[PDB]
């Protein structure tokens, strides 16, 4: 149960919550808060430390696959036993509930972390608030496809991805978005031309607008 995390308590009473996950790609998004145009009067921010994201995931992925990978027998070296990390998030969610309504918590993820936000919410036994997949592919889709919960089929999902990403190519973001679409989870797919493996300013605006349009503030 050991974990560290940065916690931002809102100015007014906490009514909402955003769990922001990060893994090379373990960028410090703690500052991201000052980049938004939405009222953070009632929004608690949870930034778990990168230990919540095991290293053993993107290793096989970005050690075996071709430099110009396009699709996913690579399944042999991806640590599905993810799960633990998911549970961690679950605990965190279970911790915010018994403190904030589960449908008022949003799971956002970037790159390595973006995996543990989607998979969690779509297997979450309870009603969550949203998913913000950013520059993230959908690994071990075979292992997690059956464990999906229809309880969140239709929750606000935002997928974002860079066009010139050579670390995590765009067709994999299309892969996540599409594999969520046919799964029963509709989502906005927003790709950014020129952008690589990062987060830009237009994207920050769109993220802000997502939190605004989901927390209905």
């Amino acid at each position: 149960n050991a974990m560290n995390y940065e916690l931002m308590e809102p100015a007014k009473q906490a009514r909402f919550c955003v769990i922001w996950l990060h893994g090379a790609d373990g960028h410090d998004f703690v500052d991201i808060v000052n980049y938004f145009d939405v009222s953070l009067d009632e929004i608690r921010f949870i930034f778990p430390h990168a230990d919540i994201i095991p290293v053993t995931i993107n290793m096989g992925m970005q050690m075996r696959a071709w430099y110009d990978i396009k699709s996913l027998s690579l399944n042999r070296v991806v640590d599905v036993e993810i799960n633990s990390s998911i549970a961690k998030v679950n605990k965190l969610i279970d911790s915010q509930v018994n403190q904030i309504a589960s449908e008022n918590i949003i799971l956002a993820g970037f790159s390595q972390g973006g995996i543990i936000a989607t998979y969690t919410a779509i297997t979450s036994q309870r009603k969550l608030g949203g998913i913000m997949a950013l520059s993230t592919y959908l690994p071990a889709w075979d292992n997690f496809k059956g464990k999906i919960t229809s309880i969140n089929k239709g929750l606000p999902i935002l997928v974002c991805h860079g066009t010139d990403d050579q670390v995590l190519p765009e067709v994999l973001g299309h892969d996540l978005s599409d594999k969520l679409k046919v799964s029963g989870f509709a989502n906005e797919y927003k790709h950014y031309v020129g952008m690589q493996h990062s987060v830009c300013m237009e994207e920050i605006k769109d993220i802000s607008n997502f939190i605004a349009k989901t927390f209905k503030i």
